[PDB]
């Protein structure tokens, strides 16, 4: 194209055009206030238009790269603010876009993002809408300096609409905390699930992240022959090294180059496709992600004629190891959408393992011949978590369940600080009443992907403070064996009880109004420093102590002195509780 910057405009519209570039100066001028972004939007975007007006005038020729390079060059505080990265400026392109790419800050120190209260925000929203999603925007897109841009756009359309439906309810705190609640998280997930998929290529290598790729296109688009999903596969790896080595708008292209050719190709690949592929160029590559899998051929027959029956295995592996078994994990994976795609790798894996000995010893076939039974528990053990976890999930409910697993993973981890136990247990419980309202079906898929945004989270941390080396191990592992690992850790039979302390154990009035929320973080901060001070304590003996809280706490809340009941009701309850517990 003549002007790169008037294709773009053409392609997003005003709107899209300006939000896009109010984030790319965010994400890569993360200290600069927002009244200073927007007169940087403002700039691009009028002279975007005299570029569309007519191609040939000043400037209009220059590529994205350069246009933008330029304009971060002109800002004033460069060096005051960000040192070294305005020397980037002494460059020419393409080093002076690689230059500045370095210098993004992951971890930017910037204070802990506030939200309002409803009234102000709802007020905020009616005085000034464009002001104060613009702002939002900016405030998310300078601490996630790696989100893909137009994600992040897809989010705050959600936000808006969450505005729009609950400011004018009667109940407004009611109706907006909790779609604020779910799309935080929501938010928080999408951006842990990117830095995650990153951080793994690099670790574990292409094949590997090839192997997943496999594993999750053949559950997803299993009518497509396995020489489509292969190179899908290889398009897909490509999209992602480069999103994770690259700049915003090479990312964009290689994701619209793959949008591009999936929806030309649709009959080859899914008939779940055809909305995704009508929607506008900004959209398509995000709305194609997320689409449901599709329905799976009827009458496949069995892996094992092809995989342990046939006397061709060996032959057929050896020729090409990597497509035979990239074959066996399209097969497996397409027949099974049930599972988790680790799963999946475990099995390929085994499979992997098992021909590996068989195609060298005396007998062959006959040593691979029960190969498939050592799939059994590799299956099962997390079928029967799943059922025992939502068994439990069931009874107790989503409070009562985080409850259970505090006082579980406590006695497990009781090295772990208070805050991240509370966290990570408040989360996993958050996975359980998600997933355990899924069919059986779905419950696996489900449970992978949020469970490995929780144990990330906790992995995350525990990285910048260890305590202990059972977590560091999990941490580690492949990511195939993580959840496992974590599965697998028992009680520490070594933590020495913590000392008792009057004031953990104090509580105030104000426990009785406050947000469910925060009420619960205080009942549960407090459950986790009884498991501490008393880790031999049965469930028999908890459930008594818990109970007599709850019968304190009613008490008290319904008392005209509050402040004085909990301050004697309080000492009495404590005493008892050490008593019973020795
Ligand atoms: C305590 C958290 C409750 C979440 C629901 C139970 C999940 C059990 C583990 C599921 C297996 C994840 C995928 C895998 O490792 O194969
Ligand atoms: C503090 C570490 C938390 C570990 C979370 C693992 C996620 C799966 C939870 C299912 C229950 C534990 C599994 C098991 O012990 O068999
Ligand atoms: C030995 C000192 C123990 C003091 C007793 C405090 C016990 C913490 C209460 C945990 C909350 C229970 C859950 C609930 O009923 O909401």
């Amino acid at each position: 194209h003549k002007s790169e910057v008037a294709h773009r405009f053409k392609d997003l519209g005003e709107e899209n055009f300006k939000a896009l570039v109010l984030i790319a100066f965010a994400q890569y001028l993360q200290q600069c206030p927002f009244e200073d972004h927007v007169k940087l939007v403002n700039e691009v975007t009028e002279f975007a238009k005299t570029c569309v007006a007519d191609e040939s005038a000043e400037n209009c020729d220059k590529s994205l790269h350069t246009l933008f390079g330029d304009k971060l060059c002109t800002v004033a505080t460069l060096r005051e603010t960000y040192g070294e990265m305005a020397d980037c400026c002494a460059k020419q392109e393409p080093e002076r876009n690689e230059c500045f790419l370095q210098h993004k800050d992951d971890n930017p120190n910037l204070p802990r993002l506030v939200r309002p209260e409803v009234d102000v925000m709802c007020t905020a929203f009616h005085d000034n809408e464009e002001t104060f999603l613009k702002k939002y925007l900016y405030e998310i897109a300078r601490r996630h300096p790696y989100f893909y841009a137009p994600e992040l756009l897809f989010f705050a359309k959600r936000y808006k609409a969450a505005f729009t439906e609950c400011c004018q309810a009667a109940d407004k705190a009611a109706c907006l905390l909790p779609k604020l609640d779910e799309l935080r998280d929501e938010g928080k997930a999408s951006s842990a699930k990117q830095r995650l998929k990153c951080a793994s290529l690099q670790k574990f290598g292409e094949r590997a992240f090839k192997a997943w790729a496999v594993a999750r296109l053949s559950q997803r688009f299993p009518k497509a022959e396995f020489a489509e999903v292969s190179k899908l596969v290889t398009d897909l790896t490509k999209v992602h090294t480069e999103c994770c080595h690259g700049d915003l708008l090479e990312c964009a292209d290689d994701r619209a180059d793959l949008a591009k050719y999936i929806c030309e190709n649709q009959d080859s690949i899914s008939s779940k496709l055809k909305e995704c592929c009508e929607k506008p160029l900004l959209e398509k590559s995000h709305c194609i992600a997320e689409v449901e899998n599709d329905e799976m051929p009827a009458d496949l027959p069995s892996l094992a004629a092809d995989f342990v029956e046939s006397k061709d295995v060996c032959k057929n592996y050896a020729e090409a190891k990597d497509v035979f078994l990239g074959m066996f994990l399209y097969e497996y994976a397409r027949r099974h959408p049930d599972y988790s795609v680790v799963l999946l790798l475990r099995l390929a894996k085994t499979y992997e393992t098992t021909l590996e000995k068989c195609c060298a010893a005396a007998d062959p076939h006959e040593c691979y011949a029960k190969v498939f039974d050592e799939f059994k528990p590799l299956v099962e053990e997390p079928q029967n978590l799943i059922k025992q976890n939502c068994e439990l999930f069931e009874q107790l409910g989503e409070y009562k369940f985080q409850n259970a697993l505090l006082v579980r993973y406590t006695k497990k981890v009781p090295q772990v600080s208070t805050p991240t136990l509370v966290e990570v247990s408040r989360n996993l419980g958050k996975v359980g009443s998600k997933c355990c309202k899924h069919p059986e079906a779905k419950r696996m898929p489900c449970a992978e992907d949020y469970l490995s945004v929780v144990l990330n989270q906790l992995c995350v941390l525990h990285e910048k403070t260890p305590v202990s080396d059972r977590v560091t191990k999990c941490c580690t592992e492949s990511l195939v064996n993580r959840r496992p690992c974590f599965s697998a850790l028992e009680v520490d039979e070594t933590y020495v009880p913590k000392e008792f302390n009057a004031e953990t154990f104090t509580f105030h009035a104000d426990i009785c109004t406050l947000s469910e929320k925060e009420r619960q973080i205080k009942k549960q901060t407090a459950l986790v420093e009884l498991v501490k001070h008393k880790p031999k304590a049965t469930k028999e003996q908890l459930k008594a102590v818990m109970d007599d809280f709850a019968a304190f706490v009613e008490k008290c809340c319904k008392a005209d002195d509050k402040e004085t009941c909990f301050a004697e009701e309080g000492k009495k309850l404590v005493a008892a509780s050490q008593a019973a517990l020795g």
